This record gives C-alpha cells, structure tokens and sequence, in this order.
C-alpha cells in the first residue's frame, strides 16, 4: 500500500452521480471504499448486493481490480445505515455476517462509517478503558474480523468530526465517541479519515474556532490526531498521537458532495498539504505542532469517486499529481 494515496467512496446506488462500473473507476484512486452495507431489521446482520452485475461478475471485476493493484473495501453504515451491537448475540451477527461477505467478493478490507447509534453513556469516561456496549462490542467486532484475514487486510473508518476532534471539548454523547474506537483498534487501523466537510466550525488545540473548508481548518483538524491532544478539558487525559502513516484527511470532491459545505479548491488544499507534510506554511492562523511537518501523512479521502467523475475528475486529477510530484 503506498505512501500517499487517494481513497475514494465508490456508491452502490444511483444518487443522481449515476453509477461507474469498477473496472470504469479512475486508476487515480488507489482504494475504492463500497458504499455502503447496511442493515435490516436486527440491525445488526450486514447485507450488500452490487448495484450492477451478477454476484459473480462483481467478484470478478474486484478481483480485476486487485490485480491491478488496487484495494476494494467494504464500506459500512453510511448515511442511512444504522448499526445496533447492543450484546453479545448482536455482535456475533455482525462479526459472521461481515466475514461473509468478505469471502463472498473477495473485499481487501472494510471502512468503519457509522454515523448514528454511537454514544458514550454516562460513566464512560476512559477512552483506553471504554463501558458502552456499543463501543466495546464494535472494538470487539472490528479486532475479531480483522484478526480473521491475512496481513494485508486493510482498516478504515471515516467518523464526522465530532466523534473525534470533539473529543478536544466534551467526551460525553457523541462528543469524542470514536476516541475509545480509534485507540481500541489502533494496532489494527490502517488509516483513519475523518469526514472534514457538512461540519460547521472546529476547535483547534490553539484553542481558536476554524470554519470547514479553509486551510487553516484542515491542518488544525489533522494535527489533533498527528499531534495528540488533550481530551475534554482535561490536561492529564492525553490522547496519543497515532502514527503520520494512519492520518487521512477526508474532504468532498465537489461543491455539490457535501451540500452543507466542506469543500476546498484544490489551490487552497495544496496550501494546507504542504504545511501539514513538509512545514511549509502558507500564512494561515494556524501553527502547526511539528513546524517542519508530519512527512509519513497518509493522503487524502473523497466523497466520492462518483462526484468527481461528475465534478472534471478535479479531485482525482489535481490530488494525485500532487503526491506524485512530491
Ligand atoms: C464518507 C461518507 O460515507 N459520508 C456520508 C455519505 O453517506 C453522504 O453521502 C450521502 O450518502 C447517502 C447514502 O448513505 C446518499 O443517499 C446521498 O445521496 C449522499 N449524499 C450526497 C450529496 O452524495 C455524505 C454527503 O456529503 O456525507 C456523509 O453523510
């Protein structure tokens, strides 16, 4: 797996983007994320059919895929899918169901997306130490299924900003509700790519409030987790820094991705990629914890593979010249 990429949500459905059959997805993108799997009833058995194709054709075109280098994951909970591991049994299902569907189309991995049904309870205030079952039994879950493939098996979670660098001003709710998430599967997660976009402001451990989609905002939001960073107020409560090389930033490919806002031209990005990976600034509020930069920063997330294809590929286009030219 390289050491900049472009991670790209792949919709299996048909948003008004229209649909890209895999082998028709830009080579730029050097992970396709397919979105999503969801639920039904139990909420907690995972369920994914292809939009297109047969089983097997789908199978097929993901196996073409990987021989071209490339890895294809499965992408669950989204928008509107609604994840419930309330105990054991719960958790079982989601395990086998998961594992099932790996087998069954070969996926290299999966992305954690879970945008609802996460919250730290009462009392659950030890992010090393968590006690809301639906956070220890996603842990629990998400170490079971990765401990079940080989060494490439790829781990990702794409969790709003609020879960995560929220975490800075409450932990409580869902105010810091993936930390316990992140630091339970660390020895696991390949990257993490926070959605920086339909966002609103952020504190940054500057203490200053940043609107989404400036640069100064998207370096502020990174540095939290290239960095570590004091949780709730609280300065003996530290979360540590996870490696450079697990640090995305996710970010909308088009005005449109992200209809409450987020997303930032390319021109403006490029200012914040060169501070966050070599120092160099750009004249923004924002000092960077580690003034020569964090080199090993991982890369960039879209949504979407689609909204680019719609948007010029400006994303896709822009971004991986970028690295390549580092
Ligand atoms: C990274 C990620 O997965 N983001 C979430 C997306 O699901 C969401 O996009 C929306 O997904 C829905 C399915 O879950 C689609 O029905 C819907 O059309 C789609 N919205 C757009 C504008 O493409 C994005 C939206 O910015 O953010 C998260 O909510």
């Amino acid at each position: 797996l390289g050491s900049k990429l472009l991670v790209g949500y792949w919709h299996n459905f048909d948003n008004g983007t229209g649909i890209i059959k895999l082998k028709d997805v830009s080579p730029k993108w050097d992970v396709i994320n397919v979105s999503f799997g969801e639920t039904g009833g139990d909420r907690s058995t995972v369920e994914f059919s292809p939009v297109y194709g047969t089983d097997a054709d789908f199978k097929s075109d993901i196996s073409y895929l990987k021989s071209k280098g490339k890895k294809v994951v499965l992408s669950i909970g989204g928008q509107n899918g609604v994840v419930l591991l309330p105990d054991n049994a719960a958790k079982d299902r989601f395990i086998n169901s998961i594992q099932s569907l790996i087998d069954k189309y070969g996926f290299d991995g999966i992305d954690i997306d879970l945008q609802s049904g996460i919250y730290l309870n009462g009392n659950d205030t030890n992010f090393k130490n968590p006690t809301t079952p639906q956070i220890v039994n996603l842990i629990s879950a998400i170490r079971t299924i990765s401990d079940h493939y080989g060494p490439d098996f790829l781990l990702s979670m794409a969790p709003e900003t609020a879960y995560v660098q929220g975490g800075y001003s409450a932990y409580g709710s869902i105010w810091g509700a993936y930390l316990p998430i992140i630091y339970g599967v660390k020895d696991k997660l390949t990257y993490i790519h926070v959605q920086h976009f339909n966002a609103g402001s952020g504190i940054g451990m500057d203490g200053n409030n940043y609107n989404q989609g400036t640069a100064d905002y998207e370096v502020a939001m990174a540095d939290m987790l290239l960095h570590g960073f004091p949780v709730g107020g609280n300065a003996n409560n530290i979360f540590p820094a996870l490696r450079s090389d697990q640090v995305m930033i996710g970010l909308p490919a088009a005005p449109a991705a992200a209809p409450s806002g987020g997303y930032i031209s390319p021109t403006e990005m490029k200012k914040a990629l060169n501070y966050i990976i070599k120092g160099v600034p750009f004249g923004g509020k924002y000092k960077l914890s580690n003034q020569s930069g964090y080199p090993a920063f991982r890369g960039l997330m879209s949504w979407s593979i689609n909204w680019d294809a719609k948007n010029n590929f400006e994303f896709s286009n822009n971004y991986r010249t970028y690295f390549d030219g580092l």
